[PDB]
């Protein structure tokens, strides 16, 4: 029983302390928005590099 | 005490696990330097886009 | 006993809600990647801007 109250002490310090640094589902609530903000970019980004390269060509 | 001992184990497993797998404060924090970048992106993208189209009618 | 019991209960109770709400490694396990595809767009929207003004001024 001795060790018993100690674990639970342990434990009840243990819990509230991850509770402090645990990330939620509610944090990482607008990560799909993200990745997809970065394949928008990445699209964006390739077809603007394509029409910058068709235009240095054409200004020469 | 019987039922202590058990419960007590099975939280130590829980919280243990919990520890492990879970994602932190620290990792949102990261998360949203993200989304800054990804923001002054998104607006540097669009005003590209503009200028680039400005260019191709002025360049035809 | 009896209160240790009790609060053991309790603390079953915050673990399982901990349990629901938690956002994992695995979760999130594609941030890294992310973080990497926006280092590579940061150089080539510069890049990007560089030509661009170039072009601007020779037009």
């Amino acid at each position: 029983v001795e060790e018993l109250l100690s674990k639970v002490y342990h434990l009840e310090n243990e819990v509230a302390r991850l509770k402090k640094l645990m990330a939620t589902k509610d944090d990482i609530a607008n990560m799909k928005q993200l990745e997809d903000k970065v394949e928008e970019l990445l699209s964006k980004v390739y077809h603007l590099e394509n029409e910058v390269a068709r235009l240095k060509k054409l200004v020469g």
